[PDB]
Order: C-alpha cells, then sequence, then structure tokens
C-alpha cells in the first residue's frame, strides 16, 4: 500500500533545509515531510492536522476554528502572530488578517523546518516555517474524482485530472479543483470553499523544465473566529455550568470572506554535471473581509474596568455577562517574490563541492480599511440566558469607534551563498545570508507615514557524520532575525529581533531497512523580544529574551507491508529569561509534554483483503492560559480511527471508499488560551464518509 513506503522512504527526500536536494541525513537541522499519500490516508481538513504526529509544533491551539493556518514550532509564533507558511519556496507574505491558505488536497508535499533558517529565507521566526509543495503534472495519466459527506452538513466534491497533451511528454497538465460546504462546530457558523488549480508543465529537452504553477480560491465564509472567556470554559461559571461545545458569541449577522489569485512558476535548466540554473516566481492578490462581533472576557475580567456596561451592572451578574466588540476590516494584498539560483558542483581533491548561491527578493502592499469598535460598542451578552441577534455594522459613532486605515509596504532583497563540502564520510554546511529589509507605513487617516531600513547578515554551520549503518550523528548552530512593526516611545520602529540556536542530534536512517527515527536537543534563544516599559508609558520597550529548550524524537516505519507505525514525543521548555513584567514564567499556549501515536494494519490475504484499519493518538500536556501564568489550561487526549476498504474487489483498482472519525470518544477540552479572555473549545467528534474513484 502507497503510504507504508512513502513515509519511511519517499519522506526521505527534501529541499526545505537546504534549497538544494538532499536527504534527511545530509541535513544538520530538524526537518520534518508528510507525503500525500500520508495526506491521502489520513484525510487531514488543513496543512495543520497533517503534521499531527511530528514532533516540536501545536497543530491545534485555535481549536475548533480553521480559518488560518497558524503554527506555534518549537513555543515560537512569528512577529505580529501572522503565519509563516511558503508555498513553492517562496513565502505567501500576508499582513494584518490577510493570510493566505492552501487546502491540503491540492499539496503534493508538506515539509517543516524546525528552527532558525533566514540563512536561506531571509527573516523568519526563530520556531521554524512551514513550506507546501502544489502538486505537479504526472506524465502517467491520472484521472481522479472525489466525493465526501460527514457530520456538521460536510459536503465536498472534487477533482485531479493530469495528462500528457503531446506524445513524448514535452507537454503536460494538471487540473484540480475541490468544492466544499459545512458547517462549522459553532451555532449559525459555516464555511465554504472553492479552489482550481491549473498548472502545466514545459519540458522542452531532457535537461529543461518549466512548471507553470496557478491557484484560485474563493471563500464566501470562511467559519467562526472568536474569543471564549474561560469562564464557561476552563473553568464553571458562577452558577457551576460550563457554556457548550458550540456556543457561539458573535453577531447573527457575522460574516468573514477570502478570496486568493496566484500565478507563477518554478523552472529547472542544467548545463552540464557542474552547473545547474534554478528559478522561483509567484505574483498573488489576495482580498479579506470581515464584519465581526467578538467576546472579550466577562465583565469581571480585570480586562473591562472601563465599560460602562458592565458597570452599570449588579457585581454578582458582573460573573455571567460577557462584553464585546466588534470589527469591520476590508483588506487588498499584492505580492510579488522571485528567487534565482545558481548551483554548481565540483572537487578539490578528496572534496566533493555543492555549491549554492542567489538573489532573493520580495516586495509586498496591503491596503488596509478597517473600522474597530471600541469598549461598550456592542450589547452585554448574558452567559445565563445568550440572544443570538443581528448587530448594524454600518451604524459606527466616533462614540464607541473609530477608524483604521494603513497601507503596508514590505520589502526584502537578499544575497545568500552555501556550500555542502563532503569528505568521505564527514559532511560539512556552512552558509550565510545578507539581507536589505525596508518597510513603511502609512497611515491615513492621521496623514503620518513611519518607515524603517534594516541591513541583517546571518549564517549558519553544522557537520553531519554518516556511519554505514544509517546512524547519522550531527550537530549545527543557525541564526534568524525579524525586524519589528510596532513604534517606540521615541517615535520610531523598534530594532529586529533575533533568533540563535544550537542543536544535537541522530538520525537513522538505514539504505536496507525502512525506518527512520530522530532525536534532538536544542537550545533556542530569541533576543531582543519586546518587553513592558519600566514606567507607566503605554507603550514598549527593547532588550527582552525567551529562551527554549527541548527534546523532539521521531520515528516512521513498516513493520511489515501490513503494518506501519508513525509517532513522536516532544518536551519543551520555555522561558522568559528577561522580561520586566513575565520574567520566570513559560510563554502561553506553550505546553511541556507532547506526543504522538498512530499506527495501521491493512488485510492483503483472507476475506477482508483490502481492508485497512488505523488509530491514533495525540495526548497535548497541560499550559498557561497567559502570559503571567495565573492560570492553566488542562493536558488531553485525542483519539482518532479509521476504516479504508480498497474496491478491487468489486471492480475498481486504485479506488477505495473510507470512513474516518476524530476524536472518537468525543472528548470535551478547550485546546488553548492566549489570555482570560481568550479561549478555544477543541473540535467535537467528527465523522467523515470519502469516496475517492479512479479512472
Ligand atoms: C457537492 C458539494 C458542494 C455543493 C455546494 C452547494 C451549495 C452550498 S451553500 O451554497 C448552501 C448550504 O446550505
Ligand atoms: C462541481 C461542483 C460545483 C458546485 C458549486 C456550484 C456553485 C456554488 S457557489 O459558486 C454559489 C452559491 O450561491
Ligand atoms: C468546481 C470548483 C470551483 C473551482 C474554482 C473556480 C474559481 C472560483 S474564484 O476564482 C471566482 C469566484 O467568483
Ligand atoms: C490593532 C490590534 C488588534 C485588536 C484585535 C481586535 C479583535 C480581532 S479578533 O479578536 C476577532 C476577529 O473576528
Ligand atoms: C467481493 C465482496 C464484495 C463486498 C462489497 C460489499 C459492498 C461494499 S461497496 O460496494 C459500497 C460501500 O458503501
Ligand atoms: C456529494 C454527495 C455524495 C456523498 C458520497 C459520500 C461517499 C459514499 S460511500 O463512500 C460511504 C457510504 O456510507
Ligand atoms: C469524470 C469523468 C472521467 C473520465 C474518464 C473516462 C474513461 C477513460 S479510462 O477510464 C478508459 C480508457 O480506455
Amino acid at each position: 500500500s502507497a503510504w507504508g513506503p512513502a513515509a519511511t522512504i519517499a519522506a526521505r527526500q527534501s529541499a526545505t533545509g537546504t534549497k538544494t536536494d538532499t536527504p534527511i541525513q545530509k541535513v544538520p537541522q530538524s526537518i520534518s515531510v508528510v507525503t500525500a499519500e500520508e495526506m491521502a490516508l489520513h484525510q487531514p481538513k488543513s496543512v495543520k492536522e497533517a503534521l499531527s504526529y511530528t514532533p516540536g509544533v501545536s497543530v491545534g491551539t485555535r481549536g475548533a476554528s480553521n480559518t488560518y493556518d497558524h503554527l506555534i514550532i518549537r513555543g515560537f509564533a512569528a512577529e505580529g502572530q501572522s503565519q509563516n507558511n511558503y508555498l513553492n519556496g517562496l513565502k505567501l507574505q500576508g499582513n494584518f488578517y490577510n493570510d493566505a491558505v492552501i487546502d491540503p488536497y491540492m499539496l503534493e508535499r508538506a515539509e517543516i523546518m524546525r528552527g532558525p533558517v533566514s540563512v536561506l529565507y531571509g527573516k523568519s521566526s526563530p520556531g521554524g516555517l512551514l513550506n507546501m509543495v502544489s502538486k505537479r503534472p504526472t506524465t502517467e495519466p491520472l484521472k481522479e474524482v472525489q466525493f465526501k459527506a460527514g457530520t456538521d452538513s460536510l459536503f465536498q466534491t472534487g477533482f485531479d485530472f493530469s495528462d500528457s497533451l503531446d506524445d513524448d511528454g514535452v507537454y503536460s497538465y494538471r487540473l484540480t479543483g475541490l468544492a466544499r460546504s459545512a458547517n462549522a462546530q459553532q451555532k449559525g457558523s459555516e464555511e465554504q470553499r472553492y479552489a482550481i488549480a491549473p498548472a502545466f508543465t514545459w519540458r522542452p529537452d531532457d535537461k529543461t523544465n518549466f512548471t507553470f504553477l496557478s491557484y484560485f480560491q474563493n471563500e464566501p465564509e470562511t467559519g467562526y473566529y472568536g474569543w471564549l472567556p474561560k469562564e464557561g470554559t476552563v473553568e464553571p461559571l458562577p452558577n457551576g455550568k460550563r457554556l457548550p461545545t458550540d456556543f457561539n458569541e458573535g453577531a447573527k449577522n457575522n460574516t468573514y470572506s477570502r478570496n486568493e489569485k496566484m500565478v507563477g512558476y518554478s523552472f529547472d535548466h542544467e548545463f552540464n554535471d557542474t552547473f545547474t540554473v534554478r528559478q522561483n516566481l509567484r505574483f498573488a492578490e489576495n482580498k479579506t473581509s470581515q464584519n465581526s462581533v467578538y467576546g472579550y472576557g466577562v465583565c469581571s475580567d480585570p480586562a473591562n474596568a472601563y465599560s460602562k456596561q458592565c458597570a452599570a451592572l449588579a457585581p454578582a451578574d458582573k460573573g455571567h455577562y460577557l462584553a464585546r466588540k466588534y470589527v469591520v476590516d476590508d483588506e487588498k494584498l499584492q505580492n510579488f517574490s522571485v528567487d534565482t539560483q545558481l548551483q554548481s558542483k565540483f572537487a578539490t581533491g578528496d572534496i566533493d563541492h555543492t555549491l549554492l548561491t542567489g538573489v532573493d527578493f520580495m516586495r509586498m502592499r496591503n491596503d488596509i480599511n478597517a473600522w474597530f469598535g471600541y469598549d461598550d460598542s456592542v450589547p452585554l451578552l448574558n452567559l445565563y440566558n445568550p440572544v443570538n441577534t443581528d448587530f448594524d455594522f454600518n451604524a459606527k459613532d466616533p462614540a464607541n469607534s473609530g477608524p483604521y486605515r494603513i497601507l503596508n509596504k514590505q520589502k526584502q532583497t537578499g544575497v545568500y551563498v552555501q556550500d555542502q563540502a563532503q569528505w568521505d564520510k564527514v559532511l560539512v554546511t556552512l552558509g550565510g545570508r545578507y539581507d536589505w529589509a525596508d518597510q513603511e507605513s502609512l497611515n491615513r487617516v492621521a496623514g503620518t507615514t513611519d518607515k524603517r531600513d534594516d541591513k541583517q547578515f546571518t549564517w549558519r554551520g553544522g557537520v553531519n557524520y554518516l556511519f554505514d549503518n544509517g546512524v547519522t550523528p550531527y550537530f549545527s548552530y543557525s541564526e534568524s532575525f525579524e525586524p519589528s512593526s510596532q513604534v517606540g516611545k521615541d517615535g520610531n520602529i523598534f530594532a529586529p529581533s533575533k533568533g540563535k540556536q544550537y542543536e544535537v542530534g541522530v538520525k537513522y536512517v538505514p539504505e536496507d531497512r525502512p525506518i527512520v527515527v530522530t532525536g534532538a536537543v536544542y537550545n533556542l534563544t530569541k533576543t531582543n523580544n519586546l518587553m513592558a516599559d519600566p514606567e507607566g508609558s503605554f507603550f514598549s520597550v527593547e532588550g527582552g529574551e525567551i529562551r527554549a529548550r527541548g527534546v523532539e524524537i521521531e520515528a516512521k516505519r513498516p513493520l511489515s507491508a501490513s503494518v506501519n507505525v508513525v509517532g513522536s514525543y516532544t518536551y519543551t521548555d520555555a522561558e522568559y529569561t528577561t522580561d520586566t513584567t513575565y520574567k520566570g514564567n513559560t510563554p502561553a499556549q506553550v505546553p511541556k509534554h507532547m506526543a504522538s501515536l498512530w499506527a495501521d494494519y491493512t488485510f492483503f490475504d483472507g476475506p477482508l483483503s483490502g481492508l485497512t484499519l488505523g488509530t491514533g493518538g495525540r495526548y497535548t500536556g497541560s499550559s498557561y492560559g497567559d502570559p503571567a501564568n495565573s492560570f492553566k489550561v488542562g493536558s488531553y487526549t485525542v483519539v482518532d480511527a479509521l476504516v479504508r476498504y480498497d474496491l478491487a474487489r468489486v471492480g475498481m483498482a486504485g479506488s477505495n471508499v473510507a470512513l474516518h472519525v476524530n476524536n472518537l470518544f468525543d472528548r470535551e477540552y478547550v485546546a488553548s488560551c492566549f489570555n482570560t479572555y481568550g479561549c478555544f473549545w477543541g473540535a467535537e467528534r467528527q465523522v467523515v464518509a470519502t469516496a475517492t474513484f479512479r479512472f
């Protein structure tokens, strides 16, 4: 069965770590890759769930909401809470609410880097980054139709077609699209999605490959994305009861939509056995909008001390009345990116070289036209007896609401060089990069204009030792930088923050046995983090520092043609080593322990031939609900099951029917809280039937 050897053999190749084709063992950093075969098996609903059984990442911190693919890697999120995802070696640079998403059914691969890597990609988050590989045209025909149906009125249909147009394979293509409709977990919310992905590959000769990659997506409704207070979730309400799992605190007429257009290409050319040129470019237009009413903690939460509405309440009702605000947003993002690389392979005695040098630049501009409601901008919500009604998003009086109209421009140009020198069984990775990062923000209401031009240099070095049995010990050191976007007291944009990581580990990748096992220890630390000013000024200050260190181990292997086992364990110790206020505490939403195990069996011989069965468990240890560590969030364990049946029997090979069940024991838990007034219920049990037919 396709996914057996895929998760353990194919999953051995990668490029997100070095930009050149390099096997996992020769990469001096922690890198995980999930194949499409695996994704086909699990049917993840997003890219997040596709990383479930990999170490060092929290894929479900935002609970049931699926609006964004936000990932917290090694206890770190990106600047401005924005995503940190790349599509085909190029970053889907977003801004404010404008963040693009790619359905997993359009992906071929998903590789995830852990730790710093600005060495190859410019400004990045300390924790790491995700890189999704689009499906490319197969030179072997593919004609597939798929039908989905399940819990919450989930209805989906999709197709994936690929074939050759010429007779020799000079022109091939791939067209894959889907249409999905479903109700959100929260009452009154729904999600609709429509995507089509046209790809065309032109191969002039055996040394040239030009592949056109386009993607279009329209989402009338993106679903729920609100805030619920801990009182009614983590903690029982004053009447001992807890808000229901599907509770919704937003207006009956809440709306949230997203539209995405992308055009670009990937080009390869090999001159000799010594030189190879490579270029990647994409142009993207993103549009997002929303009319949202969201919770902002109960009336007794110290966060609403200035709410006239809360105040005009008997201080007993104060603990079961939720305050609320709203936001009206509308953004338009334009993004241009090109990365050109020259790859040189040569020798020097007994030393084989693989030199990489490239120029990488990107230009984006986001046009925000929003309107936010402050305190008392929307009628309280009685948690004991909630009443969902419409909200007038237009009637906007300056008494409780003001505009927010910004035009953000970002820019980054970088030059980088890297060598992969190898002597016998020793491998040394050495590389550096220099970045020119300019940014400017124009506030249209105030007429002001803030800008800053950063210059940063980063590098990475590491050693890999290739024992002949598969054991490949290694160690490395890499840096990262992330410019700031917030303004200081002096009316300037703060200085960039930095990431420095040391890591030692081992990778077992035997050529003869189909297994992959990993273990690694690290000390990542983020410097120049923004912290509270040691003064009542509502402004912030630099010089902060957070430090994270831990152990991650991952295991993948087919104990037989019928059994496969995948799992991981993650111990992460993150902490504020120097912050004017939360010093000593551990960042919120970061658990110390994380474990996951999945296994599946398939009957080849017998009456149940072609039948597959799988189960898996992802354990999430406890975590702090706020940076003050004033309350915790209970650990939880979720179990998933699977039932698949090859249809070769009935007459159709390649095709199959499946039944997936997530959160089998329908456990009710809160995924996390980033504060007392910001918690999220986890996802209730879901059952989905999937028919995938191949002609
Ligand atoms: C085949 C599944 C996709 C069809 C979409 C039908 C319309 C969904 S929405 O327009 C109304 C939901 O009640
Ligand atoms: C092949 C599946 C196509 C089904 C989608 C039909 C249109 C739904 S949406 O485009 C308009 C809803 O009012
Ligand atoms: C059959 C699935 C639909 C494919 C996507 C078609 C384009 C949607 S968006 O590009 C324009 C919306 O008006
Ligand atoms: C400018 C600071 C941003 C404040 C956040 C306001 C609420 C947005 S989110 O909490 C709900 C979106 O529907
Ligand atoms: C050779 C034995 C045939 C058993 C197939 C029974 C029906 C399963 S499939 O045909 C429909 C699933 O919903
Ligand atoms: C779009 C509506 C069609 C839904 C078909 C879902 C699969 C049917 S079979 O695979 C399982 C039957 O229980
Ligand atoms: C959704 C329509 C699928 C088109 C495939 C039609 C049959 C082609 S192949 O199945 C046999 C060729 O001889």
